């Protein structure tokens, strides 16, 4: 899919400098052309004077003028959307989790986002026509709520094998704010090497809540938690992949709401309410999306994963 | 098991710095490691020209990078759980108590919590193909119900002299909050120098209710409790040891939930729900858990410790 | 016992603040380190900079760091235990009332309540080795329900001279629930200057049911209960002594509960289940306890106070 950074060497600009971009997180072209004059410059070894040239190479590579809304609905025809392995929810998805854009899981405890990120790392990896995303798929921890073995029972629900599907996806703790932003970049660089279908951070917001504490530093909490989310969704559109990102709530007093403000709504092109249904099942329920109706949905949690109820 | 923080001073910094980091809580390499910059600014005797010169130093020593979700089960296969004194718990556990991760225990009074965690402080002593988590165990109470003639009492049942039961479990009274959280900071210290297998704070919020009350200082009692909290965490994944926690319930009038809000159900990985059964007999119930099913159990309260029922 | 709160003035804090200290209702050292910071802060004369001073000053003095259990248990083995006049009871409580711990009695009208403070207020004055506490007594009633006649006559039983039992028991008559607080400054004042060994509320819950009325005030309620008992707590751990408090009960409707709720359930280390036998006999029945096994008993109500019945 994207095109090597390497690219940029044989037309026309040299080693030093495209040595330099790899170690600042750009393994891409597309993320060169895609990153400003200012996120050029702060690195060491890079000048204005050939900034501008880097930047002006990397625009011929790349399509990034204006197109009719023709074309982009035909590529918009060949995006993959991934199935979340319930019926439900596939229709309330129309197909399942959209690739390419960032969506949010937020809810109470046990609402089942650590499930449907479990069962969403393997149906990532099944064939297109079972509506598999066909690739990788990385993992981060937040919490170290990670057990393979939810991996495994889906697995087999499918009838892949247990071994493959556990070497076939990345794993990383984060332990605060700023090594869960370093591993974004190890995500752009083995993203180029590998083909990935999808991300998943869990929790995106559970450490920004105890790191940045109090009125004080809730606006460096949210200038770090937007840069986090910029991030990624040039992560989504430079390797085409499915962000799903799972988010807290906090009771509202004065009847809950996600956590990280206005920030991660606006940023979260497509939002996800779970609420506990009676026994195993709970209900899920559409936040935020473009296009998608305001509707509901009724998926269970089995020991086969997320799936269909019973009734 | 952790690396001494004292690893660091042969590789390249000195000693000025470092003995400037224990008296800020931090007594292992891996504490400096999962800490952020912020943490590592506040106290005096660190500037941020060095500070990123230690978390860069002590990167390269313990492996914060991505991993394949292989090795991560092989690791996984090789955590211990500690038994609970019961059968049917145990069943639910699958094995019984997981270390590494945050147990918390709730519900109304005399459901057993206490003597959960009093036989528990004394199984975790031990041997591992016994069930037992072969280590120490820490017991700070916020209530003044640390009662040792129960440890006395288990201890017997397995056959352990009671001589040695009780040297080898470390007891503090938090009569506050804040003196709740400094405890926390001898919990790392002592388990540097000792082999620890549990911890125990009885009761995590007991102490929080009034300290703190009214609408008005419930945000910053849900600020403390979840810095409380990640302390804890940090220590569970510092020395890989069990965190159970017991919580309070109150009635909801509008048939009872646990105290702490939504910070408490997010951060415990595992919930376990306690209610009495007939006579001296209670029934236990998952409450959260990541792999583990929604399922019940049927444990009994005996002279000598959480058991099996005689029916 | 415990330590006057004039040790600060030595030991490097000024007049100032400590003369400032006793008005806002502490009189010991040991109350001045079991309190927070929040607690320092709310009087106006002092500061945030003289209050961790006083706090860390006060922390040298009363120990307040880990302990193994070992001598914790031996501290226990000194613990004071009040006979309850009764040999079928303290052979149920192994010895009787338990000191420096807040045991809850509760049980429907005439169930004997009131009889048995009666007779603690004197027993607890025996000699040790009778199985007295060898202090005084302090008696708050909030009915008007206390009879300095029942104390005579077991008085008389045991031997004792009335005059002296009379004149070394205080006394205070709770009109409202503010009231009912207010008095607890008075007792830990009074406490320090004179050996105490039993503090008695009769009725700890009687008039917060009629105060605060309705779904609305509930809240409130609990607050102001909850606060209540924190206070005996601490009045519990600073001066070593036996805590009674009288509970009532309500029907419950859907076969009796005693009010107050969670709230009163969890801080009371030890519940007493009262209820009528045959006669002038009746049944008590351990609710909970920490260490006790859950037991029945039969003791009686005579001319003379508490005692075993004739059969
Ligand atoms: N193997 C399984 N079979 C059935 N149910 C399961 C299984 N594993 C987990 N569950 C259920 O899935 C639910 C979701 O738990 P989970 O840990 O994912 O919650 P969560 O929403 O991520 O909470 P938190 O924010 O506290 O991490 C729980 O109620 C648990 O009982
Ligand atoms: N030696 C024993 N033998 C049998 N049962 C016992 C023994 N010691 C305690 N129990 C019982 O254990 C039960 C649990 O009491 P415990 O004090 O642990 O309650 P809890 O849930 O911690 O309550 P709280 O929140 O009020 O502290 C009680 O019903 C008590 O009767
Ligand atoms: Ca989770
Ligand atoms: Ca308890
Ligand atoms: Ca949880
Ligand atoms: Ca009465
Ligand atoms: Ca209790």
């Amino acid at each position: 899919g994207p095109q090597p950074i390497s690219r940029l060497e044989q037309c026309g600009i040299n080693a030093n400098d495209v040595k330099k971009l790899e170690e600042a997180g750009f393994h891409t072209v597309e993320a060169v052309a895609y990153a400003p004059k200012k996120e050029l410059i702060n690195i060491k070894g890079i000048s204005e004077a050939k900034a501008d040239k880097i930047l002006a190479e990397a625009a011929k590579l790349v399509p990034m003028g204006f197109t009719t809304a023709t074309e982009f609905h035909q590529r918009r025809s060949e995006i993959i959307q991934i199935t979340t392995g319930s019926k439900e929810l596939d229709k309330l998805l129309q197909g399942g989790i959209e690739t390419g854009s960032i969506t949010e899981m937020f809810g109470e405890f046990r609402t089942g986002k650590t499930q449907i990120c479990h069962t969403l790392a393997v149906t990532c990896q099944l064939p297109i026509d079972r509506g598999g995303g066909e690739g990788k798929a990385m993992y981060i921890d937040t919490e170290g709520t990670f057990r393979p073995e939810r991996l495994l029972a889906v697995a087999e629900r499918y009838g892949l094998s247990g071994s493959d599907v556990l070497d076939n996806v990345a794993y990383a703790r984060a332990f605060n704010t700023d090594h869960q932003t370093q591993l974004l970049y190890q995500a752009s660089a083995m993203m180029v090497e590998s083909r990935y279908a999808l991300l998943i951070v869990d929790s995106a917001t559970a450490l920004y809540r105890t790191d940045y504490s109090g009125r004080g530093e809730l606006s460096a909490r949210q200038m770090h938690l937007a840069r986090f989310l910029r991030m990624l969704l040039r992560l989504a559109d430079e390797f085409g992949v499915a962000v799903v990102i799972t988010n807290q709530v906090v009771a509202q007093v004065d009847p809950k709401k996600p956590i990280g403000g206005n920030i991660i709504a606006h940023a979260s092109t497509t939002r996800l309410y779970l609420r506990k249904g009676r026994g195993e099942t709970r209900i899920c329920k559409i936040y935020d999306s473009p296009c998608l109706p305001e509707a509901e949905a009724m998926f269970a949690i089995n020991a086969d994963g997320v799936g269909d109820a019973k009734d």
